[PDB]
């Protein structure tokens, strides 16, 4: 179909070998990216190292310009975009479309942000007497060339949130969109391409894993890996980055504790919303409901009605439940579906699979004897699991290996507090479903869940190092 | 038979196994350290874990109070640790009280700065209007167990480096002083064990590399490893970290550029010094000479007598050149010299070894074929590069692997600024011998020196991580 | 008589004439403090600005040494100091005792505060391409001599909270206690003096207002003025200030608000802490009830018992009541406490005076009519106003010409942030009674509550500019 | 003729009587603005404060985007204003219009800088042990209603600079352009007008001193004064601002300070530029040179020079030199000519002055005994002082009154740094003339030049307060 090429110094090129892309919700082929070689790796890093000196010597608006640029043509071409978008991973259209959108809000306020990154003068009278004369003068510098890799879930936005920080701080970029995603990714590029950013400054890689998966990473040339995907890539990409620094957004197992004073209805709807959307194909996102005894019953038959009014359908018709990314990834939440009911398991919705679109399945009375109490599913499947007490339910909480965020829902303030503190998590959300929401936020995870703090200037920072200059007054 | 102790969970524990550790210059026992099992070990970091929760629990404000009371400490037996010190690992006298009450500066600052690491509160309503209502509070936390490694020549000094930042933070510590330097190691630890922290606060271990060196990084009980050491240790622990946070300070080649503007004298004093403390066994210091042809001959005539007023002896008696570290430093530094005047570079000075002690040598007209130009000696030798311009100087320093520190001396800011913008380094001195100097500034390393940003601040900053609680104002 | 004596470029000076001065409590003669004439004053400032330069010379730590010292000096004097200060401002003796210790408290903290005062450095890149090489290094200085002028109710604490952080920046000081608490200002002159600071760093000044009140806050020599007092001297402080930096610490009439949802027990509890505490004289402290009618009695009642717990009585006996400052302060009190009974308000305690002693009464059914429920009594004396809606509370609260805090008590915070964000006062304490509380927290009001904003960091920073040196790099 | 109005909560309103403007250099009438009564004034603060806490319920991005939309009317209408703003003031046309771009910037500059207003969280364990569950949330808030005063030199340029910052923030502005220049300041409102803001968020104010000037300022409503002119009407306004926030931008005496070293034609031309921009009508403007005996012949010499290469007319001709705004400001002006002259000054260039046209005058031989080393001309004529030492120099230029800026000239950078240590100024520019340069710098003067921190993230500190909620974690 449409043959889709890299961007790799100011040029579009083909390789010589290609994946053909289809689409999840019908295996219709969307067209193909380049099956990149070892060598045209070498070609993007080398073209990306000659091109950072430049960069790094424009002003900071400058580069703040030309992000702003991008955004706008994002903006213009957001239909555009979206359709394929829809297309490729499956996601409802206006939903892409939002995807898009918030890429360029992101690309804007990283712009903005990262011009706003001062320095620091220190004293050496601070620590000595003898050093009072003595000054530091420290300013923020860029790593130089950044390997950014977005996942399938978020292909374009979880690309921007990686590619704006770096460019902005005047670091060069190396662009590894997801196989199931590739061609979104190379859209995301246009907009790159025509804003007119100097040759090598932004690149793209596509290619088979197999072929140039450690390649990219294990490259010398690299000096940042800055990746969201599997926790099992993530901890190969730790080891392979060596001493080099690392962004890793890995799974989750987001906990709701629902406490004996909350507002079961809007407990029940912000559950629904947040484990739920897109299938429950979302790091962040509630996989877990703690709920005290004496309100479980009712919070369960609200959330059982809630289920029943999700639309199923295709990507096209902007349906709630789609099909899953793959045939391989709703094999996985099946046998998840099986280990619960095998167990004892409650499912309170119709476990119904039609190739691979599987209906939102509620399932109470479920024991941490079951995988599906442990295991991110990526799929519409919510666990409930009742407890007795607060205590049970943070023991609970923090057993898993995943703590990206949690939800906490209680009338009191000062023990919500309480609990967020003793949670093994990044963010704590109170009387709210969990979310990555509000960009300059941060956004970060416990455990195995990550490692560094995203969110707009906490990215930047991170991909950033700093230049000292000391010198003696008089 | 003085048979040293590691304090573990609040009690002096000895091992079946123990090392026998001797002076380097006089070859005299001075005791022994336990050889610990792995079991042990894991006793170690089980007791940090099981009090870390009541650490955490406790306010700042008596974390840095039980922080003051062991710089207190230090400082009372200043003379008595600095005794053993200068023994253990052949530092003259004064210099090792030197760093018994820099240990003390650096462990009371870290107290202070720890009790002042504000939160902060972000509005939903700068990236969303949507969210206006929505507010972050963002507060610091602990990450959990953190392991301590300090090196040979910084046994003191580089171990409170790292635990007193950690600690202030609520952080546990398991510190690992370096088996030439665990009898003083064992000496900070007493401070430690009199200051009354609670037990299993802080622990010690002791033994040998080939039984417990990769066991004590790659142990799962372990939430970030800060280590000073060798680079090829560096980048081990790189690799056995995985993706759990780290702080590495490795070895250094820190050049002095010299531009014919420059203060002869002033720049000569600075080179030696810099060079040439304690026989050239420090990170920071410098390693190379890269001096504009035309003023050349000045310069090397000045530190060439330089070189012959300095004082060769014991540590009893503050000589400037002490005997290395050990036999197999001695041989790699002796071979590093032969290299050099094999080569056919300009010896300045006689070459002679007694024992493992090195008398200081210079060396002229030394080119890149030549390993001096390149390899860490840690060992009282220094070669002087001649350039014929700024710009070689430039490409020169930035060769090398190494990027910890570099010195300018010139008297043209201006443009000494735009030449720190271009080396690859932590921080540039403008006029002065670069040095970690004044606790409270960065330090840090680019390229194979190291990874994340010391200095106290910084130091806490990195061993800390962020809870953020979100929630709707109403 | 037992005459004290000024502290004046390090000696100690009597003047011709002294004033008298007698305890509240039994009207036994204390002592004599000088009485200065305005040439006595321009010596004192004269001292001050001779001494600047090279106290500000001196480097951050060393400032903070001396700071350290006087803070320990205060501590192993405790005792002695607040037994004189119970006496002459008829405060309870363990509560005298407990002043000097927050001062020590608050000078250490303000010492290591200082300290850590980072400079920033700016790019010219962030507004304007044609200006990325130029940068600006901006660094923290002193504004020259500060006029410290403490209050009665808290002549050492709210003397140290002005004097160390104006010192540890570079300024100097020139201190003025009330004239009753002028004994007590100056043993913290003592402190000061034994502690070796340079001559001229920090000076006393006492006297009538009648003959140096205006003279000294109109003098040239005068950079700024920190004030605690009564909202009309302060007033013309701000007019004799002209254009020069000033802080003011006026009166307030804090709101407790309480919702149906509150906790009344604990309610009852904070509000008598904060109403009674010292007799009511003290700026921040709940000086009116906004209760929910609904709540109103049960809440009216915990308050009624437990006033009647109260003890009353002389200073030494450490009795919550102590007679009021002077006569003058009692006679309005009690015009107070008469004017709520002559206008038909519930009194719930006995009205009685012995001496200057009021003992503490409750006024129940508060109207908008009397004086009670707007003017600041600065005595024992708490009205209740009931009110129908939050509404209601707001406007009432926001209607008083003062805004130091307000207190609100509920179990729902986010409707609480929502009250807190609509009242017109600088903090507001959720479930708690107000209180300048930590001083590393701010403490400001709003209207005519005063003006600048206070807590250890905030007052470093308003006592001190910036400098900006900006140049461009090559 | 052409009768302007002020633009009063939404409408356009002219008023019963009107003020004439006619333009400084031709005399011709550009038309009228509305003699305010004290009613019109009173109306104006009464619908800007209904109007504030509906602006201030606004989104921080929403009011970015109202700010946003003003920058891009004022660029597409740069010309238009421009055109007028020249004839109102007597300014070249393309530095009219150029002051209309550097407003449309600062204020998208102040949009961004003010979206990211982030508050702090404090722990009360950093200060207390007892209090380590208190913790406190600070956020800022608006102070309210800001009174915008701009200057005839900077009508729409320092208007903008208080407008934008106090907007975004979420204050409401009463803007009062100086009576010549207040066509352009309407003309300023206008696009305040377009970009649709809600009404009574931006009025203007427009009328006789006599009648309004004192009103405008004392009146209760208004919670800042933010003011740039005479340092005389800046005394007045310290006083009637009583205890409320202000910002004052007074008069200016820069010195530019020449050492031996000096690269003397740098220096020449940057003085020129800076004491001649605008006619000297600057109050950040080289108005002294303190030069070295040794290099001042030469300096002369250079400088004399380029005065006469200097233009002199119209400002529809873009000369340099330009007719002063009044016949007053003129008379003012020769004035100090005579004294200088009448003293023994040198005049090195004619003195001629043709209406209100005084061509530029170099004055050597200068001494401190004449009024032209002191007070600031705001007309063409530079006095060159000469010292003998730097000592002299740093004495010179701290005698005066004023405190802006100075400029320093010497290629010793760590003495031109302990140099300006020693300047008692806000900035110090090295070898370049002083200038408010890069809105994102502090703007600030020592002494009589001023109070407050200007430039751009300064100007939003200062307009806004902080409002603290204290709560503890359970």
């Amino acid at each position: 179909t449409k043959q889709y090429k890299n961007y790799v110094n100011g040029e579009w090129k083909l390789s010589e070998n290609e994946i053909k892309i289809y689409e999840p919700a019908s295996g219709a082929e969307l067209g193909s990216v380049p099956a990149m070689s070892t060598e045209e790796v070498d070609y993007v890093y080398a073209s990306a190292k000659k091109a950072q000196p430049a960069w790094r010597a424009l002003s900071y608006i400058e580069r703040a310009a030309y992000l702003h640029k991008v955004a706008d043509i994002l903006m213009r071409d957001k239909e555009k975009i979206g359709a394929i978008l829809s297309k490729e991973v499956a996601k409802g259209y206006k939903s892409a479309v939002s995807e898009v959108v918030r890429t360029a809000e992101i690309i804007n306020y990283a712009a903005e942000e990262g011009l706003r990154m001062e320095g620091e003068v220190l004293e050496g009278g601070s620590f000595e007497a003898a050093s009072k004369k003595k000054i530091a003068v420290v300013r923020r510098e860029p790593v130089g060339l950044v390997l950014a890799i977005s996942p399938f879930n978020y292909p374009v936005n979880l690309a921007g949130s990686k590619i704006a920080p770096a460019l902005i701080a005047g670091n060069v970029i190396a662009f590894k969109p997801p196989t199931q995603g590739s061609i979104s990714g190379l859209l995301l590029a246009e907009a790159f391409a025509e804003a007119g950013l100097p040759a090598g400054v932004f690149n793209t890689i596509t290619g088979r894993g197999s072929e140039i998966g450690d390649y990219i990473v294990e490259h010398q040339a690299v000096n940042f890996i800055n990746f969201t995907g599997s926790t099992g890539i993530g901890e190969r990409i730790g080891k392979m980055a060596g001493m080099r620094p690392i962004m890793l957004e890995l799974g989750g197992k987001d906990s709701a504790i629902v406490l004996e004073d909350a507002d079961l209805e809007l407990t029940a709807k912000n559950i629904i919303a947040g484990a739920f959307g897109y299938s429950g194909q979302r790091c962040t996102a509630v996989k877990r409901v703690l709920v005290m005894e004496s309100v479980a019953d009712e919070l369960v038959e609200k959330i059982r009605e809630k289920v029943l009014a999700l639309t199923i359908g295709n990507p096209e018709d902007d349906a709630d439940i789609t099909p899953l990314i793959d045939t391989k990834s709703a094999d996985y939440v099946e046998g998840l579906i099986n280990d619960a009911n095998d167990k004892g398991a409650t499912a309170l919705t119709e476990i119904k699979r039609e190739g691979n679109l599987i209906c939102p399945i509620l399932f109470d009375k479920v024991t941490t004897d079951m995988r599906l109490a442990w295991e991110e599913p990526f799929g519409p499947v919510l666990p409930i699991i009742r407890v007795t007490s607060v205590e049970e339910a943070i023991e609970i909480s923090n057993k898993s290996e995943y703590g990206l965020q949690a939800s906490i829902f209680t009338n009191d303030f000062p023990r919500a507090f309480g609990i967020a503190e003793q949670l093994e998590v990044g963010t704590v959300h109170i009387n709210n479903k969990t979310q990555r929401g509000t960009d300059n936020f941060p956004f970060l995870g416990a455990k195995k869940s990550g490692a560094g703090i995203q969110g707009v200037k906490y990215s930047i920072e991170a991909m950033t190092t700093v230049k000292s200059v000391v010198f003696d007054i008089k």
